[PDB]
Parts: structure tokens; C-alpha cells; sequence
């Protein structure tokens, strides 16, 4: 395909938002929260990324079901650029599609239950 | 300048833990990889997590769970002639349980 | 750091632009126009990803000397998030401080000059 | 589902430009890549990659040039209990010398 991928380590900002399509499908739009930590290096909070994620299907059924706000997560996914409505202003957001997406066992436990 | 890779795949064993003389918590396990499709070639790449973050996993994960896995690619030769052996392994700066076709408890310990 | 990093293939869609901050230091910026190949799988051009991108110092200078508007190139860099002016609309924008770039050969040969 | 890798070093050598029975150009090198903070600890990695891609890197590249390559990551293991022996390499998807230390003249070929 080409695309272009990405890694993003993170909270998420708020409970995932879980919608259905009119064909039934489910979508799931969440925003990511990347925190770097940047006299000082590795010691002070550095300005934040926040990126929105899509996911869809099963997988955004199964993130609705796992994760709440604040949860971190590891995502891996496509950058999408995504393009108004009563403003006239044509605005572009660069998203991500999600691939994969899963709690990080880095401050927390999982139980994990397989489909 | 370390060379980072996430790799996405099924632990090939319930993840070891183990402790250091310091008292300090190890976990090794080994992602397997496999790229319808059919299967592509499989990647095992070993990992190594410390701490807290590997007492998680120990308690978290089992054998066959897909995983997500980032962190750094460390490399070792073993020699004068004697034929060269090379080995990587990943340095894990995070891991989760991939939720593509599960879901999970998760529980902020 | 804790940075979210990327790396992106795409073209310039323009010649670097070029330009020396108050205290001297150059400052490039671009953007990368990445067309994904997507009965159609890796047979018909998909929707552009643009990103802009920041380079600082030696290596914008270096790039300001190489590369020209439609110049194949892979960048790594990490992704920033940066914010109105006289219309109120605060809004933020993502983009790529870069770390290495460089003209890709896939197409093109180069004659390379090492500082 | 491939897992892939950017990895920027310098080329070991001079890149090896060779033609299979089928005329197709291939080229072998090695990217090393070693992370003030002193030096540290280096990845070698083996790379190939093919066809125009392969001639145009022949031409352009000499040992020591410092290169940005993204690909995927592959793996073997050579056995029943021999000692097993493993390696990676990278399938170049994508190469060029990085700008960081220098300026080029490209040429679209």
C-alpha cells in the first residue's frame, strides 16, 4: 500500500466514543494524549500530542468494551488526512487509522479474554 | 540515536519473571511474528522487560496472547574465526495486549 | 523524550523554503506529499498524506542546497503539534521536526558531498 | 503484516551491484549504525535491495556513507540441534544518503 505508519504511546483523553454506522458497523473515534518527557532532560513534562483515532468493527467493539479516559494505550495504525460545513473555511486533520491497539502494561494489569 | 521497532505478534510461551541480585524484577519472552494471506515468514524476535512493567506482564499475559510491542533493537556477535553468531533482541520500552481480537480487564495496580 | 516518530516517503510539492531566524539559524520548511498505491489494490494512486515539515541549522541549509519542488525523499522525524493571528479560530496543526532526510534512489541517482 | 524498521548508519563498504540469471540487479550492504554521549553500542544490519533501485545506489553510494534505509525486517535460522543459528536482514523498501552531514547533487535517472 505505501502508507504511512506510526507508534503512538499514550492516555486517552476520554472514554472511547462508540457509533454505528447505517450498515451496522461500528466505529470508534478516541484521542490519544502523548506525553514526552523533555536544566532538564528526562525529568519535565514536555508539550503534549494529542492525535484522534478511528477504529472500526470488531476491534472498535472490543475498544469500547476494554478501555475508559486515561487509559494508557499503545496504537499503531496509518496517518489519514481527513478534509468545512456552514464556516466555508476547507480545513484539513491528519487522523489516525488504527491497526492495533492495546492497554500498555506499563503502569497496569490485564485480563485479557480472546474472541 | 537507537534504532526502535514495534513488532506485533503471539508470545511463543507464558512470559519467564525473574528476579536480579539488586531485587529487581526481569521478564524474557519471545514475540512470534507471522504475516487472506496464506502465512508469510515468520519473525521471533526475543524481548526483555524490567520492573514493574515486567511483574504486569508476567501477571497479565500467557502463552499465544498478541501482543504489541515497542522498544529498542540491540545486537551481539559471538567470535577469532570460530564462525561468527549474531543474535537481536528487543530492549521493550512498551507492551500491551493487542486488542484485535480480544478484550481485556484492565486494572491500574 | 517519549517522542512519537514517523517516518514518511513522499515528494516536495514545492523548492525548500529557505530563511534565517534573529539570531542567524536557518530554518527550512516543506511538505511531503506521500500517494499511497490503493478491483484495486497496489494498481491505482490513493488519497495524498501532506505533512509539513521543519528542519533547523546545517541540515536545513543542507537541504535548502539539494533538493528541489517534486524531489522524492524519506524523512524520519517527530511529530509536533503547533497553534489563530486576526480571525479568533484557534487551531492546532501537526507537523514533523525532522531528524534525517534524505533524496531517495528508488528513481534518482545522487552525487553525494559529505561536510 | 509485515514488521518493518527505519534504520539510519553508515555503509560498511562499498555496495556490493551483482545480476541474477534473470539480468535482475541486486545489491548487498551493511548499514551500521552506532547511537555528546560517547559511542554507543552499534547494530549492524544486512540489507538488499533490487532492480533500478539497486543500480541507482551502486552508483550514488561508497562506504561509510551515512544512509537512512526503511524495509522489512526479515529472519532464518539455520539447525536438529547443530547449535541453532539466526540472522535478520532488511528488504529495502526505500534508501537514501541522509542530509544531515552533507549536501547532494540528485539527478533523476
Amino acid at each position: 500500500a505505501g502508507d504511512t505508519t506510526i507508534t503512538i504511546v499514550g492516555n486517552l483523553t476520554a472514554d472511547p466514543e462508540l457509533r454505528f454506522t447505517s450498515s451496522g458497523a461500528a466505529v470508534v473515534n478516541f484521542t490519544v494524549a502523548s506525553t514526552p518527557r523533555i536544566q532538564s532532560g528526562e525529568w519535565k513534562d514536555g508539550e503534549a500530542l494529542f492525535l484522534r483515532c478511528n477504529i472500526w468493527r470488531e476491534a472498535a467493539e472490543n475498544v469500547a468494551e476494554s478501555l475508559t479516559r486515561g487509559a494508557r494505550v499503545i496504537v499503531t495504525g496509518r496517518l489519514k488526512q481527513r478534509s468545512e460545513t456552514r464556516e466555508g473555511e476547507k480545513r484539513t486533520v491528519v487522523e489516525v487509522e488504527v491497526d492495533e491497539i492495546g492497554p500498555s502494561l506499563r503502569y497496569a494489569t490485564a485480563k485479557v479474554n480472546k474472541a
